């Protein structure tokens, strides 16, 4: 199955000028835990924003143009991306906006972090129909010395 993982600020903002303005170490730890030892699919802008391969994961980059780095796998279409993952139980789609839009109709599971922060951004998580999705896990955390905003981890399954 295909899963999406994302961190959303207020109004479903996920980025600004090809960056993520906030720093929430607990959420990056959640991201690592839920993606380690799985293939991750990302768009080219997100690859540039991360700036290096994610270790312990198969990194698959969507781009219409030839690959410029052989430490990761480059593919030209959604179907090629899925095929390059091979026969694994769970494929993790890690963004950005354009890629999330394309994979949402195929996805069975969403791993969402809702961050209580207002950010002026230029990229949004797709609008998803809430009737389609059941919450199966929810965990709220207040801000602390390490994480400057409160946040909620949620896992939704397609009904
Ligand atoms: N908060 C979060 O959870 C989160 C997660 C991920 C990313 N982000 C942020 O999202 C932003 C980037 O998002 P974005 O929407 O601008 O870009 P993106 O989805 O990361 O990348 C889009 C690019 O990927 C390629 N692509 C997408 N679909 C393709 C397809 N079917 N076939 C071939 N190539 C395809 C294209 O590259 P070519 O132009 O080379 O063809 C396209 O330009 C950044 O701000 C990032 O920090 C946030
Ligand atoms: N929940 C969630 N939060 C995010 O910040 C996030 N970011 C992306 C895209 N951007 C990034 C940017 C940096 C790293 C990163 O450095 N990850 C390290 C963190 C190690 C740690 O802090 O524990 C990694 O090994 O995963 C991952 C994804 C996709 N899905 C997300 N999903
Ligand atoms: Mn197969």
């Amino acid at each position: 199955m295909i899963s999406l993982i994302a961190a959303l600020a207020v109004d479903r903002v996920i980025g600004m000028e090809n960056a993520m303005p906030w720093n929430l170490p607990a959420d990056l730890a959640w991201f690592k835990r839920n993606t380690l030892n799985k293939p991750v699919i990302m768009g080219r802008h997100t690859w540039e924003s991360i700036g290096r391969p994610l270790p312990g994961r198969k990194n698959i980059i969507l781009s219409s143009q030839p690959g410029t780095d052989d430490r990761v796998t480059w593919v030209k279409s959604v179907d090629e991306a899925i095929a390059a993952c091979g026969d694994v139980p769970e494929i993790m789609v890690i963004g950005g906006g354009r890629v999330y839009e394309q994979f949402l109709p195929k996805a069975q599971k969403l791993y969402l972090t809702h961050i209580d922060a207002e950010v002026e951004g230029d990229t949004h998580f797709p609008d998803y129909e809430p009737d389609d999705w059941e919450s199966v896990f929810s965990e709220f955390h207040d801000a602390d010395a390490q994480n400057s905003h409160s946040y909620c981890f949620e896992i939704l399954e397609r009904r």
